[PDB]
Protein backbone atom coordinates (compact mmCIF):
# COMPACT_ATOMS: atom_id res chain seq x y z
CA UNK A 1 0.00 0.00 0.00
CA UNK A 2 2.81 2.35 -0.53
CA UNK A 3 1.80 5.66 -2.72
CA UNK A 4 2.63 5.47 -6.06
CA UNK A 5 4.28 8.18 -7.20
CA UNK A 6 6.81 9.27 -10.03
CA UNK A 7 10.00 8.65 -7.82
CA UNK A 8 8.64 5.25 -6.21
CA UNK A 9 8.72 3.96 -9.59
CA UNK A 10 11.74 4.89 -10.43
CA UNK A 11 12.88 3.21 -7.08
CA UNK A 12 10.85 0.06 -8.22
CA UNK A 13 12.87 -0.33 -11.11
CA UNK A 14 16.55 -0.04 -9.53
CA UNK A 15 15.55 -2.08 -7.03
CA UNK A 16 14.76 -5.01 -10.09
CA UNK A 17 17.91 -3.53 -11.23
CA UNK A 18 19.76 -3.62 -8.67
CA UNK A 19 18.43 -7.33 -8.16
CA UNK A 20 19.38 -8.57 -11.70
CA UNK A 21 22.97 -6.83 -11.01
CA UNK A 22 23.76 -9.39 -8.27
CA UNK A 23 22.25 -12.47 -9.66
CA UNK A 24 24.60 -12.38 -12.83
CA UNK A 25 27.37 -12.11 -10.08
CA UNK A 26 26.80 -15.91 -9.10
CA UNK A 27 28.42 -16.82 -12.02
CA UNK A 28 31.36 -15.67 -10.84
CA UNK A 29 31.38 -16.86 -7.29
CA UNK A 30 34.90 -18.09 -6.21
CA UNK A 31 33.79 -19.38 -3.03
CA UNK A 32 30.63 -21.22 -1.35
CA UNK A 33 30.47 -19.13 1.38
CA UNK A 34 29.68 -16.15 -1.33
CA UNK A 35 27.58 -18.05 -3.58
CA UNK A 36 25.68 -18.97 -0.42
CA UNK A 37 25.04 -15.45 0.55
CA UNK A 38 24.25 -14.11 -2.79
CA UNK A 39 21.67 -16.51 -3.67
CA UNK A 40 20.23 -16.09 -0.27
CA UNK A 41 20.38 -11.99 -0.56
CA UNK A 42 18.91 -12.56 -3.52
CA UNK A 43 16.51 -14.83 -2.65
CA UNK A 44 14.97 -12.39 0.15
CA UNK A 45 14.89 -9.43 -2.50
CA UNK A 46 12.15 -10.58 -4.89
CA UNK A 47 10.71 -11.96 -2.02
CA UNK A 48 9.89 -8.12 -1.32
CA UNK A 49 3.86 -19.94 -7.16
CA UNK A 50 6.06 -16.75 -7.13
CA UNK A 51 8.51 -18.42 -4.61
CA UNK A 52 8.46 -21.25 -6.15
CA UNK A 53 9.59 -19.60 -9.71
CA UNK A 54 11.74 -17.13 -7.73
CA UNK A 55 14.19 -20.60 -6.94
CA UNK A 56 14.03 -21.71 -10.38
CA UNK A 57 15.55 -18.43 -11.39
CA UNK A 58 18.16 -18.17 -9.08
CA UNK A 59 19.47 -21.84 -9.56
CA UNK A 60 19.44 -20.82 -13.33
CA UNK A 61 21.61 -18.18 -12.25
CA UNK A 62 23.80 -19.97 -10.61
CA UNK A 63 24.79 -22.32 -13.45
CA UNK A 64 24.89 -19.56 -16.10
CA UNK A 65 27.71 -19.86 -18.20
CA UNK A 66 30.78 -17.76 -16.18
CA UNK A 67 32.21 -17.03 -19.66
CA UNK A 68 29.06 -14.91 -20.85
CA UNK A 69 29.27 -11.21 -20.82
CA UNK A 70 27.18 -9.02 -18.77
CA UNK A 71 25.34 -8.26 -22.30
CA UNK A 72 24.33 -11.50 -22.84
CA UNK A 73 23.69 -12.67 -19.50
CA UNK A 74 21.05 -10.06 -19.93
CA UNK A 75 19.52 -11.61 -23.10
CA UNK A 76 19.10 -14.96 -21.19
CA UNK A 77 17.84 -13.67 -17.91
CA UNK A 78 15.32 -11.79 -19.93
CA UNK A 79 14.30 -15.03 -21.46
CA UNK A 80 14.25 -17.09 -18.46
CA UNK A 81 11.75 -14.38 -16.29
CA UNK A 82 9.87 -15.08 -19.65
CA UNK A 83 9.89 -18.37 -19.46
CA UNK A 84 8.95 -18.40 -15.74
CA UNK A 85 5.75 -15.81 -16.19
CA UNK A 86 8.22 -13.05 -13.92
CA UNK A 87 8.47 -10.45 -16.65
CA UNK A 88 7.79 -8.57 -13.60
CA UNK A 89 11.20 -8.71 -12.18
CA UNK A 90 12.80 -7.42 -15.31
CA UNK A 91 13.82 -4.19 -14.66
CA UNK A 92 13.40 -0.67 -17.56
CA UNK A 93 16.40 0.46 -17.50
CA UNK A 94 19.77 -1.26 -17.13
CA UNK A 95 22.34 2.20 -16.22
CA UNK A 96 23.44 0.80 -12.60
CA UNK A 97 25.26 3.65 -10.27
CA UNK A 98 24.86 4.87 -6.75
CA UNK A 99 21.38 6.11 -7.14
CA UNK A 100 20.26 2.39 -8.20
CA UNK A 101 21.78 1.02 -4.79
CA UNK A 102 19.69 3.99 -2.62
CA UNK A 103 17.04 3.54 -4.53
CA UNK A 104 16.94 0.09 -3.41
CA UNK A 105 17.57 0.78 0.13
CA UNK A 106 14.92 3.60 0.03
CA UNK A 107 12.64 0.99 -1.05
CA UNK A 108 13.42 -1.54 1.35
CA UNK A 109 12.82 1.13 4.16
CA UNK A 110 9.51 2.04 2.37
CA UNK A 111 8.74 -1.86 2.23
CA UNK A 112 9.36 -2.16 6.31
CA UNK A 113 7.29 0.94 6.77
CA UNK A 114 3.90 -0.34 4.79
CA UNK A 115 4.40 -3.77 6.71
CA UNK A 116 4.58 -2.35 10.12
CA UNK A 117 1.23 0.25 9.18
CA UNK A 118 -0.63 -2.22 7.37
CA UNK A 119 0.43 -5.24 10.10
CA UNK A 120 -2.10 -7.73 11.25
CA UNK A 121 -2.34 -8.09 15.28
CA UNK A 122 2.60 -10.25 13.69
CA UNK A 123 4.99 -12.97 14.22
CA UNK A 124 5.06 -12.70 10.57
CA UNK A 125 5.98 -9.03 9.93
CA UNK A 126 8.60 -9.81 12.90
CA UNK A 127 9.95 -12.66 10.55
CA UNK A 128 10.26 -10.27 8.00
CA UNK A 129 12.19 -7.60 9.54
CA UNK A 130 14.94 -10.15 10.52
CA UNK A 131 15.19 -11.08 6.96
CA UNK A 132 15.54 -6.73 5.87
CA UNK A 133 17.98 -6.93 8.84
CA UNK A 134 20.38 -9.82 6.89
CA UNK A 135 19.56 -7.50 3.89
CA UNK A 136 21.15 -4.68 5.27
CA UNK A 137 24.09 -6.18 6.77
CA UNK A 138 24.53 -7.78 3.29
CA UNK A 139 24.45 -4.62 0.60
CA UNK A 140 26.49 -5.72 -2.60
CA UNK A 141 28.46 -2.40 -3.96
CA UNK A 142 28.59 -4.90 -6.97
CA UNK A 143 30.00 -1.68 -8.78
CA UNK A 144 33.78 -0.66 -7.79
CA UNK A 145 33.62 1.68 -4.61
CA UNK A 146 36.15 0.62 -2.18
CA UNK A 147 35.80 3.35 0.05
CA UNK A 148 31.71 3.16 0.06
CA UNK A 149 32.22 -0.25 1.26
CA UNK A 150 33.79 0.63 3.95
CA UNK A 151 32.17 3.76 5.05
CA UNK A 152 29.11 2.07 5.09
CA UNK A 153 30.36 -1.16 6.61
CA UNK A 154 31.30 1.43 9.65
CA UNK A 155 28.05 2.69 9.79
CA UNK A 156 25.25 0.62 8.76
CA UNK A 157 24.46 -0.47 12.32
CA UNK A 158 22.85 2.84 11.96
CA UNK A 159 19.55 1.50 10.07
CA UNK A 160 19.96 -1.90 11.95
CA UNK A 161 19.34 0.06 14.88
CA UNK A 162 16.40 1.25 14.33
CA UNK A 163 14.77 -1.66 12.30
CA UNK A 164 15.27 -3.47 16.28
CA UNK A 165 13.45 -0.42 17.70
CA UNK A 166 10.51 -1.81 15.22
CA UNK A 167 11.36 -4.77 16.49
CA UNK A 168 10.89 -4.04 20.10
CA UNK A 169 7.67 -1.84 19.49
CA UNK A 170 6.26 -4.96 18.15
CA UNK A 171 7.11 -7.32 20.52
CA UNK A 172 5.74 -4.68 22.88
CA UNK A 173 2.31 -5.16 21.10
CA UNK A 174 2.14 -8.85 21.43
CA UNK A 175 2.42 -8.51 25.01
CA UNK A 176 -0.27 -5.21 25.44
CA UNK A 177 0.86 -2.30 24.72
CA UNK A 178 -0.05 -1.34 21.51
CA UNK A 179 2.10 0.57 19.35
CA UNK A 180 1.19 4.66 19.33
CA UNK A 181 2.13 6.39 15.94
CA UNK A 182 3.97 9.38 16.35
CA UNK A 183 4.92 12.58 13.80
CA UNK A 184 8.05 13.29 14.54
CA UNK A 185 11.69 11.50 15.32
CA UNK A 186 11.88 13.42 18.48
CA UNK A 187 9.19 12.52 20.02
CA UNK A 188 10.10 8.51 19.72
CA UNK A 189 13.54 9.34 20.89
CA UNK A 190 12.38 11.27 23.99
CA UNK A 191 9.58 8.77 24.70
CA UNK A 192 12.48 6.01 24.83
CA UNK A 193 14.14 7.86 27.72
CA UNK A 194 11.61 6.30 30.44
CA UNK A 195 5.00 1.44 29.39
CA UNK A 196 5.29 3.91 26.30
CA UNK A 197 5.24 2.43 22.99
CA UNK A 198 5.82 5.02 20.46
CA UNK A 199 6.80 4.44 16.53
CA UNK A 200 7.79 7.29 14.09
CA UNK A 201 5.23 6.65 11.04
CA UNK A 202 7.50 6.01 8.14
CA UNK A 203 9.96 5.61 10.35
CA UNK A 204 12.37 4.09 8.04
CA UNK A 205 11.80 6.46 5.08
CA UNK A 206 12.74 9.07 7.36
CA UNK A 207 16.04 7.47 8.98
CA UNK A 208 17.53 6.29 5.66
CA UNK A 209 17.03 10.08 4.51
CA UNK A 210 18.96 11.19 7.37
CA UNK A 211 21.12 8.13 6.72
CA UNK A 212 21.63 9.30 2.63
CA UNK A 213 22.83 13.05 3.63
CA UNK A 214 24.90 11.69 6.02
CA UNK A 215 26.99 9.92 3.48
CA UNK A 216 26.80 12.45 1.59
CA UNK A 217 27.83 15.48 4.28
CA UNK A 218 30.63 13.33 5.22
CA UNK A 219 32.41 12.50 1.83
CA UNK A 220 33.59 16.20 2.04
CA UNK A 221 36.03 15.09 4.78
CA UNK A 222 36.68 11.77 2.81
CA UNK A 223 38.75 14.53 0.32
CA UNK A 224 39.44 17.77 1.99
CA UNK A 225 36.79 20.21 0.15
CA UNK A 226 34.65 22.73 1.55
CA UNK A 227 31.03 21.86 0.91
CA UNK A 228 20.52 18.62 0.97
CA UNK A 229 17.25 16.47 1.36
CA UNK A 230 14.59 17.37 3.71
CA UNK A 231 12.10 15.33 5.82
CA UNK A 232 9.38 17.38 4.46
CA UNK A 233 10.46 17.32 0.48
CA UNK A 234 11.04 14.01 0.78
CA UNK A 235 7.34 13.37 2.19
CA UNK A 236 6.32 15.66 -0.52
CA UNK A 237 8.31 13.82 -3.57
CA UNK A 238 6.92 10.24 -1.79
CA UNK A 239 3.70 10.99 -0.82
CA UNK A 240 3.85 10.07 2.75
CA UNK B 1 44.27 17.45 30.48
CA UNK B 2 40.76 15.16 31.28
CA UNK B 3 38.09 17.65 32.43
CA UNK B 4 35.60 14.36 32.73
CA UNK B 5 34.31 14.79 36.68
CA UNK B 6 35.61 12.66 38.90
CA UNK B 7 32.70 10.12 40.43
CA UNK B 8 33.04 6.80 42.21
CA UNK B 9 31.00 5.74 38.71
CA UNK B 10 33.58 7.13 37.09
CA UNK B 11 36.56 5.53 38.87
CA UNK B 12 34.73 2.10 38.09
CA UNK B 13 34.86 2.95 34.27
CA UNK B 14 38.19 3.63 34.28
CA UNK B 15 39.50 0.32 36.36
CA UNK B 16 37.07 -1.42 33.81
CA UNK B 17 38.83 0.10 30.87
CA UNK B 18 42.71 -1.35 32.34
CA UNK B 19 41.32 -4.82 33.27
CA UNK B 20 39.47 -5.00 29.38
CA UNK B 21 43.22 -3.60 28.35
CA UNK B 22 44.95 -5.89 30.32
CA UNK B 23 43.06 -8.73 29.35
CA UNK B 24 43.17 -7.73 25.76
CA UNK B 25 47.03 -8.05 25.72
CA UNK B 26 46.81 -11.26 27.47
CA UNK B 27 45.52 -12.79 24.04
CA UNK B 28 48.47 -11.42 22.27
CA UNK B 29 50.36 -14.67 22.87
CA UNK B 30 47.27 -16.88 21.80
CA UNK B 31 47.09 -14.76 18.62
CA UNK B 32 46.78 -17.59 15.83
CA UNK B 33 47.73 -15.51 12.99
CA UNK B 34 49.12 -12.14 11.81
CA UNK B 35 45.83 -10.61 11.19
CA UNK B 36 44.72 -11.13 14.95
CA UNK B 37 47.96 -9.73 16.15
CA UNK B 38 47.95 -6.70 14.26
CA UNK B 39 44.43 -5.83 15.45
CA UNK B 40 44.85 -6.80 18.76
CA UNK B 41 48.34 -5.25 19.94
CA UNK B 42 47.18 -1.81 17.45
CA UNK B 43 43.67 -1.91 19.56
CA UNK B 44 45.95 -2.87 22.55
CA UNK B 45 47.69 0.75 21.53
CA UNK B 46 45.17 3.31 20.93
CA UNK B 47 42.94 2.10 24.18
CA UNK B 48 46.28 3.03 26.61
CA UNK B 49 46.94 6.36 24.20
CA UNK B 50 43.69 7.47 26.06
CA UNK B 51 57.37 9.38 27.66
CA UNK B 52 54.02 6.80 28.18
CA UNK B 53 53.88 6.00 24.82
CA UNK B 54 57.29 4.57 24.22
CA UNK B 55 56.80 2.43 27.62
CA UNK B 56 53.19 1.36 26.13
CA UNK B 57 55.32 -0.08 23.18
CA UNK B 58 57.60 -1.81 25.00
CA UNK B 59 54.65 -3.07 27.49
CA UNK B 60 52.89 -4.26 23.79
CA UNK B 61 56.22 -5.67 22.75
CA UNK B 62 56.84 -7.98 25.67
CA UNK B 63 53.17 -8.78 25.91
CA UNK B 64 53.55 -10.47 22.00
CA UNK B 65 56.52 -12.51 23.08
CA UNK B 66 54.73 -13.57 26.04
CA UNK B 67 54.61 -17.74 26.57
CA UNK B 68 51.49 -18.96 25.45
CA UNK B 69 51.73 -21.99 27.99
CA UNK B 70 51.05 -19.49 30.87
CA UNK B 71 47.79 -19.43 32.84
CA UNK B 72 45.98 -15.81 33.31
CA UNK B 73 47.35 -15.68 36.71
CA UNK B 74 50.77 -16.70 35.25
CA UNK B 75 50.22 -13.66 32.77
CA UNK B 76 48.59 -11.30 35.65
CA UNK B 77 51.59 -11.56 37.65
CA UNK B 78 54.40 -11.05 35.36
CA UNK B 79 51.90 -8.26 33.84
CA UNK B 80 52.20 -6.41 37.08
CA UNK B 81 56.14 -6.83 37.13
CA UNK B 82 56.33 -5.40 33.63
CA UNK B 83 53.99 -2.21 34.13
CA UNK B 84 55.98 -1.74 37.19
CA UNK B 85 59.62 -1.94 35.87
CA UNK B 86 58.20 -0.02 32.60
CA UNK B 87 57.05 3.25 35.38
CA UNK B 88 53.38 2.08 34.28
CA UNK B 89 51.50 1.24 37.65
CA UNK B 90 48.95 3.59 36.61
CA UNK B 91 48.11 0.90 33.70
CA UNK B 92 47.46 -1.82 36.71
CA UNK B 93 44.26 -2.46 37.40
CA UNK B 94 42.72 -3.10 40.83
CA UNK B 95 39.96 -5.22 40.41
CA UNK B 96 40.36 -8.62 37.75
CA UNK B 97 36.65 -9.38 37.55
CA UNK B 98 35.72 -9.57 34.19
CA UNK B 99 32.13 -9.69 32.85
CA UNK B 100 29.79 -7.82 30.39
CA UNK B 101 29.79 -4.79 32.62
CA UNK B 102 33.67 -4.35 32.12
CA UNK B 103 33.03 -3.90 28.29
CA UNK B 104 30.25 -1.02 29.53
CA UNK B 105 32.41 0.40 30.93
CA UNK B 106 34.99 0.93 28.79
CA UNK B 107 32.56 1.65 25.77
CA UNK B 108 31.44 4.21 28.79
CA UNK B 109 34.68 5.55 29.21
CA UNK B 110 35.60 5.78 25.48
CA UNK B 111 32.54 7.90 25.37
CA UNK B 112 33.21 10.13 27.83
CA UNK B 113 36.89 10.75 26.97
CA UNK B 114 35.39 11.71 22.83
CA UNK B 115 32.92 14.35 24.66
CA UNK B 116 35.97 15.68 27.07
CA UNK B 117 38.52 16.19 23.96
CA UNK B 118 35.57 18.10 21.95
CA UNK B 119 34.76 20.13 24.84
CA UNK B 120 38.38 21.37 25.56
CA UNK B 121 39.56 21.27 22.06
CA UNK B 122 41.50 23.99 20.92
CA UNK B 123 40.00 25.85 17.09
CA UNK B 124 44.22 20.67 17.74
CA UNK B 125 41.12 20.58 15.60
CA UNK B 126 43.18 18.57 12.93
CA UNK B 127 44.07 16.82 16.33
CA UNK B 128 40.93 15.98 17.76
CA UNK B 129 39.46 14.73 14.27
CA UNK B 130 42.10 12.35 13.62
CA UNK B 131 41.66 11.04 17.58
CA UNK B 132 37.88 10.17 16.41
CA UNK B 133 38.74 7.98 13.66
CA UNK B 134 41.05 6.43 15.70
CA UNK B 135 38.19 5.71 18.17
CA UNK B 136 35.84 4.68 15.46
CA UNK B 137 38.71 1.88 15.28
CA UNK B 138 37.93 0.95 18.58
CA UNK B 139 34.60 1.24 18.66
CA UNK B 140 34.62 -0.86 15.46
CA UNK B 141 36.77 -3.70 17.01
CA UNK B 142 35.36 -4.30 20.25
CA UNK B 143 36.82 -7.56 21.59
CA UNK B 144 34.21 -9.84 23.85
CA UNK B 145 37.26 -11.64 25.11
CA UNK B 146 35.16 -14.00 27.29
CA UNK B 147 32.65 -16.78 25.85
CA UNK B 148 29.59 -14.70 23.93
CA UNK B 149 28.44 -15.46 20.59
CA UNK B 150 25.07 -13.77 20.70
CA UNK B 151 26.13 -10.45 21.93
CA UNK B 152 29.26 -10.94 19.36
CA UNK B 153 26.89 -10.52 16.68
CA UNK B 154 24.04 -8.54 18.09
CA UNK B 155 27.15 -5.68 18.56
CA UNK B 156 28.68 -6.36 14.74
CA UNK B 157 24.77 -5.64 13.31
CA UNK B 158 24.42 -2.06 15.46
CA UNK B 159 27.36 -1.03 16.33
CA UNK B 160 27.43 1.31 13.44
CA UNK B 161 24.78 3.28 15.28
CA UNK B 162 27.55 4.57 17.88
CA UNK B 163 29.80 5.08 15.06
CA UNK B 164 27.33 7.30 13.04
CA UNK B 165 27.12 9.65 15.81
CA UNK B 166 31.33 9.88 15.94
CA UNK B 167 30.83 11.09 12.50
CA UNK B 168 28.29 13.83 13.69
CA UNK B 169 31.28 15.19 15.58
CA UNK B 170 33.30 14.60 12.42
CA UNK B 171 31.47 16.98 10.26
CA UNK B 172 30.73 19.23 13.28
CA UNK B 173 34.60 19.58 14.15
CA UNK B 174 34.74 19.83 9.64
CA UNK B 175 32.42 23.04 9.51
CA UNK B 176 34.15 24.72 12.60
CA UNK B 177 37.13 24.20 10.50
CA UNK B 178 35.36 26.18 7.68
CA UNK B 179 33.87 29.07 9.55
CA UNK B 180 30.59 28.03 11.28
CA UNK B 181 31.50 27.38 15.00
CA UNK B 182 29.57 24.66 16.92
CA UNK B 183 26.48 25.24 19.10
CA UNK B 184 25.96 23.10 21.73
CA UNK B 185 22.85 22.07 23.17
CA UNK B 186 21.50 20.15 25.96
CA UNK B 187 18.97 17.70 23.96
CA UNK B 188 19.44 15.07 21.70
CA UNK B 189 16.12 16.31 20.00
CA UNK B 190 17.49 19.89 20.07
CA UNK B 191 20.45 18.25 17.67
CA UNK B 192 18.04 15.97 15.13
CA UNK B 193 16.05 19.23 14.51
CA UNK B 194 19.12 20.80 13.74
CA UNK B 195 20.06 18.54 11.00
CA UNK B 196 17.00 18.67 9.12
CA UNK B 197 17.94 22.31 8.05
CA UNK B 198 24.35 26.85 7.99
CA UNK B 199 23.85 25.38 11.46
CA UNK B 200 26.08 23.38 13.70
CA UNK B 201 24.18 22.14 16.66
CA UNK B 202 25.58 19.37 18.49
CA UNK B 203 24.25 18.21 22.05
CA UNK B 204 26.46 18.70 24.61
CA UNK B 205 27.92 15.45 26.10
CA UNK B 206 26.69 13.29 22.79
CA UNK B 207 28.36 10.19 23.52
CA UNK B 208 27.40 9.97 26.87
CA UNK B 209 23.92 9.76 25.56
CA UNK B 210 24.32 7.84 22.66
CA UNK B 211 26.12 5.09 24.24
CA UNK B 212 23.53 5.27 27.46
CA UNK B 213 20.47 5.16 24.70
CA UNK B 214 22.54 1.86 23.08
CA UNK B 215 22.74 0.66 26.36
CA UNK B 216 19.39 0.11 27.12
CA UNK B 217 18.72 -0.74 23.50
CA UNK B 218 21.10 -4.54 24.09
CA UNK B 219 18.72 -4.89 27.10
CA UNK B 220 15.67 -4.08 25.29
CA UNK B 221 16.59 -6.55 22.58
CA UNK B 222 17.22 -9.61 24.99
CA UNK B 223 14.18 -10.04 26.16
CA UNK B 224 12.59 -10.69 22.65
CA UNK B 225 16.17 -12.97 21.66
CA UNK B 226 15.44 -14.77 24.69
CA UNK B 227 11.23 -14.72 24.38
CA UNK B 228 9.94 -13.46 27.41
CA UNK B 229 7.92 -10.47 28.77
CA UNK B 230 10.67 -8.17 31.09
CA UNK B 231 11.69 -3.00 34.83
CA UNK B 232 13.94 -0.22 35.70
CA UNK B 233 15.89 1.33 32.50
CA UNK B 234 18.86 3.76 32.81
CA UNK B 235 17.55 7.24 31.92
CA UNK B 236 19.64 10.28 30.47
CA UNK B 237 18.57 12.48 34.15
CA UNK B 238 19.80 9.66 36.37
CA UNK B 239 22.79 9.46 34.12
CA UNK B 240 24.13 12.97 34.01
CA UNK B 241 23.68 13.24 37.93
CA UNK B 242 25.61 9.56 38.80
CA UNK B 243 28.57 11.03 36.37
CA UNK B 244 27.85 14.58 37.21
CA UNK B 245 27.55 15.80 33.93
C1 LIG C 1 25.31 2.61 1.19
C2 LIG C 1 26.01 3.67 0.34
C3 LIG C 1 27.20 4.12 0.91
C4 LIG C 1 27.99 5.09 0.26
N1 LIG C 1 29.26 5.59 0.88
C5 LIG C 1 30.07 6.61 0.19
C6 LIG C 1 31.37 7.13 0.80
O1 LIG C 1 31.75 6.71 1.84
N2 LIG C 1 32.19 8.14 0.14
C7 LIG C 1 31.75 8.69 -1.17
O2 LIG C 1 32.40 9.50 -1.69
N3 LIG C 1 30.48 8.19 -1.75
C8 LIG C 1 29.66 7.16 -1.08
N4 LIG C 1 28.42 6.65 -1.64
C9 LIG C 1 27.95 7.21 -2.93
C10 LIG C 1 27.36 8.64 -2.64
O3 LIG C 1 26.43 8.67 -1.64
C11 LIG C 1 26.70 9.25 -3.90
O4 LIG C 1 25.85 8.37 -4.56
C12 LIG C 1 27.82 9.75 -4.84
O5 LIG C 1 28.54 10.74 -4.17
C13 LIG C 1 27.23 10.25 -6.17
O6 LIG C 1 26.83 11.60 -6.04
P1 LIG C 1 25.21 12.02 -6.23
O7 LIG C 1 24.95 13.42 -5.68
O8 LIG C 1 24.79 11.96 -7.70
O9 LIG C 1 24.40 10.87 -5.35
P2 LIG C 1 23.05 11.26 -4.50
O10 LIG C 1 22.81 12.78 -4.40
O11 LIG C 1 23.08 10.73 -3.07
O12 LIG C 1 21.91 10.48 -5.41
C14 LIG C 1 21.22 11.32 -6.25
C15 LIG C 1 19.73 10.95 -6.06
O13 LIG C 1 19.52 10.69 -4.79
C16 LIG C 1 18.38 11.70 -4.36
N5 LIG C 1 18.73 12.05 -2.99
C17 LIG C 1 19.70 12.88 -2.66
N6 LIG C 1 19.77 12.95 -1.30
C18 LIG C 1 18.83 12.12 -0.84
C19 LIG C 1 18.45 11.77 0.45
N7 LIG C 1 18.97 12.23 1.76
N8 LIG C 1 17.48 10.91 0.64
C20 LIG C 1 16.84 10.35 -0.39
N9 LIG C 1 17.20 10.69 -1.66
C21 LIG C 1 18.20 11.57 -1.87
C22 LIG C 1 18.45 12.73 -5.15
O14 LIG C 1 17.08 13.26 -5.35
C23 LIG C 1 18.87 12.12 -6.49
O15 LIG C 1 17.78 11.56 -7.05
C24 LIG C 1 27.56 5.62 -0.98
C25 LIG C 1 26.37 5.16 -1.55
C26 LIG C 1 25.59 4.19 -0.92
C27 LIG C 1 24.26 3.69 -1.56
C1 LIG D 1 28.62 -4.32 23.18
C2 LIG D 1 27.81 -5.25 24.09
C3 LIG D 1 26.85 -6.01 23.40
C4 LIG D 1 26.00 -6.92 24.07
N1 LIG D 1 24.97 -7.73 23.34
C5 LIG D 1 24.09 -8.67 24.05
C6 LIG D 1 23.04 -9.50 23.31
O1 LIG D 1 22.92 -9.38 22.13
N2 LIG D 1 22.16 -10.44 24.02
C7 LIG D 1 22.29 -10.61 25.49
O2 LIG D 1 21.59 -11.36 26.04
N3 LIG D 1 23.33 -9.81 26.21
C8 LIG D 1 24.20 -8.86 25.48
N4 LIG D 1 25.21 -8.07 26.13
C9 LIG D 1 25.33 -8.21 27.61
C10 LIG D 1 24.15 -7.37 28.24
O3 LIG D 1 24.09 -6.09 27.77
C11 LIG D 1 24.23 -7.34 29.79
O4 LIG D 1 25.47 -6.95 30.29
C12 LIG D 1 23.85 -8.77 30.25
O5 LIG D 1 22.53 -9.01 29.93
C13 LIG D 1 24.05 -8.89 31.78
O6 LIG D 1 23.01 -8.15 32.35
P1 LIG D 1 23.33 -6.92 33.45
O7 LIG D 1 21.99 -6.31 33.87
O8 LIG D 1 24.07 -7.54 34.62
O9 LIG D 1 24.27 -5.74 32.75
P2 LIG D 1 23.72 -4.17 32.75
O10 LIG D 1 22.17 -4.05 32.83
O11 LIG D 1 24.17 -3.45 31.50
O12 LIG D 1 24.38 -3.39 34.06
C14 LIG D 1 25.75 -3.34 34.19
C15 LIG D 1 25.99 -1.88 34.64
O13 LIG D 1 25.65 -1.06 33.67
C16 LIG D 1 24.85 0.12 34.35
N5 LIG D 1 23.85 0.42 33.36
C17 LIG D 1 22.75 -0.30 33.19
N6 LIG D 1 22.06 0.22 32.16
C18 LIG D 1 22.78 1.24 31.67
C19 LIG D 1 22.57 2.11 30.62
N7 LIG D 1 21.45 2.21 29.65
N8 LIG D 1 23.46 3.04 30.35
C20 LIG D 1 24.60 3.17 31.07
N9 LIG D 1 24.79 2.33 32.10
C21 LIG D 1 23.89 1.36 32.40
C22 LIG D 1 24.30 -0.34 35.45
O14 LIG D 1 24.60 0.61 36.55
C23 LIG D 1 25.11 -1.58 35.85
O15 LIG D 1 25.96 -1.19 36.83
C24 LIG D 1 26.12 -7.08 25.46
C25 LIG D 1 27.09 -6.33 26.15
C26 LIG D 1 27.94 -5.42 25.50
C27 LIG D 1 29.01 -4.60 26.31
Amino acid sequence: MIPLTPLFSRYKDSYLLYSFRLIDLLRASKSTHLTKLLSSQATYLYHFIQKYEVQQLIEWAINASPDMDLQQFRIEFMDKTTELNLRSCQPKSFTYTFTTIWDTMHFLSLIIDDMVYTRDKLDFVMQQLKTMKVLFYNVFFILQAAMARDHYMNVKGFIIYHIELIEIALDKEKYGTDITFVDSYQQETAGADVSNNMLMKNLMAYVSMTFHNHINDYKWIQRNKKPRMTWGEYKKLLNL
